[PDB]
DNA sequence: GGCAGAGCTCACG
DNA sequence: CGTGAGCTCTGC
């Protein structure tokens, strides 16, 4: 039998277990709370969300199954987590009352793990941490039997939520230049997100001065949206004159096709594209793709990331070390960077 | 259990199944032809790329079992459908030959519809038209027992992919070609003289409404208010020194050129290298090491990728006055006689 | 020549 | 009310 969770009461019960955590001094009162610390605290951003809207459901209503995660799952008291998360959850809780502590996703439940009847160990799932993670979490929401127990371990996963640290780098560093930094970032791959934000700081150098606006979009944004042309938007008197496309990976002619269509769709004349440390082994006839961009009105051009930003780093006035880092900081904010990528590069200054 | 398809047994398949579509005279050969263009000419991408690849693979590999999606599928036949569609039909084929006309996806099998081991009826899927389209698809697969059928239906159903339009505007071609006059200019070496040019024109480009000032200087002598081959100024100050090299070189030569740019407190050397600047045996992080110790930002970089980053950052109105920034280059470097003549068979 | 998932905007019925 | 299509990103 499916059940309709009662979206004005989650919300009241989320916010009184949001002040019990704020004032929670026993967190160690259930014995699901290593594996709550485990799942807040862990870099799998759809876990956290699952983990939660489970808990809030059967805290508010004790009909329903904590496991399921659509209303026409095959078990008794399924309910459309997906509601429950977007309205309550991401509409109204986590901006004000958790500061965006649990990732500040749009849309959750479109992630790839939430898309199943059930949270279960059939669904398939990426090998490593995130298998962990997906057990840990079923082993939680099975725990929660009661709404008691469901509300004593939201309370503890709230405790757990409002530790999380933000998209924030604090340089503890006196100093570093910026060639070292830009080596360290772009050595490990990030999701893709290091190249990125080496390319976007690096444009940051050079439009400082001209009055740019740059946009740099979260990786995983779709070519399909209409907030962005490429990775990065460059921005000057309100009109995109240059989008950049970054690839930290392998990359063959019909890649290079399909960002310079995107871009000339737009109406927008010129593209770089920058080749990360990844983007390797690409026997790719440059001038042949450059030739093509051209009669699509297109001007594209090619360079290593590395190259880019020592070039932009040499074209550049130079800035205080204190610039460099809100550069990085407005970055990581902007493409909603993910734990893994935050954690990698706080680790570089220290 | 999985199987390997032959990708580039694959590629020569759908290339000959294209060749029998554009000139295909009986479209209904096969009794799922009706099924087959309802798929194909339907509104749902990403079976109309499972259909194109499952016939595939089954016309490819007799041992294939066309309804797998994913080598991991507990079927017999099972193989990696995503990476038959990716390396071959998007890689290679849809653009140069059926014009975008499946949809230009540029990885459909990321597509949730294609996210499963199996395609099958119990895969989600919207109420309505897909619902029938998901089963159409199935049944033409399911069909697919042979060889010889899939080929068939094969062809069929690329036959309807080539009735489909794909309704994409050919914009004009750019109005300046800077990557082409780039090109042309360093085509000929001319003594190292046309990079140095490239290079020079590249920053008038950037630096015109900078407020930089370039000096180009002779690009064979070290001749003294001068430091590397070119200057850049911004506010009567040095800022960045480069050196153009288009013949080989070694750590001397950069150590060189690094130490004048420290003596005159320079900060920072971009080292350019030029089409014709090969056999090069330096570790350039160990370069770029030691000109930190002397309080230089070294970096290395083609001619090529340096002048047309720089035209990429530059604005679109600095090309009007291309024409002067080659004639004062020209002079500033005293160019050879036969350099102004090549230069001028351009322009 | 290995295989396939965590995230995201934009929807449909 | 309920939830899929299509598209981004290399991870393991
Ligand atoms: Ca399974
Ligand atoms: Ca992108
Ligand atoms: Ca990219
Ligand atoms: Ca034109
Ligand atoms: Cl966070
Ligand atoms: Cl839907
Ligand atoms: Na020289």
């Amino acid at each position: 039998m499916k059940v309709l969770v009662n979206h004005e009461q989650a919300y009241n019960v989320i916010i009184n277990a949001i002040n019990d955590a704020k004032k929670l001094t026993d967190y160690k009162t259930n014995n699901q709370w290593v594996s709550i610390q485990n799942v807040i605290l862990g870099t799998h951003l759809t876990y956290r969300y699952i983990l939660i809207t489970g808990l809030l459901a059967k805290a508010t209503d004790p009909r329903v199954n904590p496991l399921a995660l659509q209303a026409n799952a095959p078990v008794d008291g399924a309910y459309d987590a997906r509601s429950l998360c977007h309205s309550v959850i991401v509409g109204k809780v986590e901006g004000p009352f958790l500061e965006g502590k649990l990732g500040a996703s749009n849309e959750p439940f479109l992630n790839k793990p939430a898309r199943y009847m059930l949270h279960s160990s059939d669904n398939p799932v990426r090998r490593g941490n995130d298998k962990v993670l997906q057990q840990l979490s079923i082993d939680i929401l099975h725990a929660a039997t009661t709404q008691t127990l469901a509300y004593e371990m939201l309370v503890i996963a709230l405790y757990f939520t409002l530790q999380r640290t933000n998209r924030v780098i604090t340089p503890n560093s006196i100093n570093f230049d910026f060639h070292k930094i830009i080596y360290n970032i772009i050595s490990h791959p990030c999701d893709g997100e290091t190249c990125a934000i080496a390319a976007a700081i690096s444009l940051h150098l050079l439009g400082e001065q001209r009055g740019w606006i740059i946009k740099a979009h979260p990786v995983n944004q779709a070519g399909s949206s209409s907030k962005e042309i490429l990775d990065i938007d460059v921005y000057h008197d309100d009109i995109v004159f240059l989008s950049i496309e970054v690839k930290d990976k392998p990359f063959n002619y019909q890649d290079v096709n399909h960002a310079v269509s995107k871009a000339s769709a737009s109406g927008i004349s010129k593209v770089i594209f920058l080749k990360g440390p990844r983007a390797t082994n690409l026997d790719i006839d440059e001038s042949l793709a450059i030739e093509n961009a051209a009669t699509k009105g297109v001007s594209l051009s090619f360079s290593d990331v590395m190259t880019f930003t020592t070039t932009c780093y040499a074209l550049s006035p130079l800035l205080s070390n204190d610039r460099i880092i809100d550069f990085i900081n407005n970055t990581l904010k902007d493409i909603r960077a993910k734990d893994s990528t935050i954690e990698y590069i706080q680790s570089i200054f220290k």
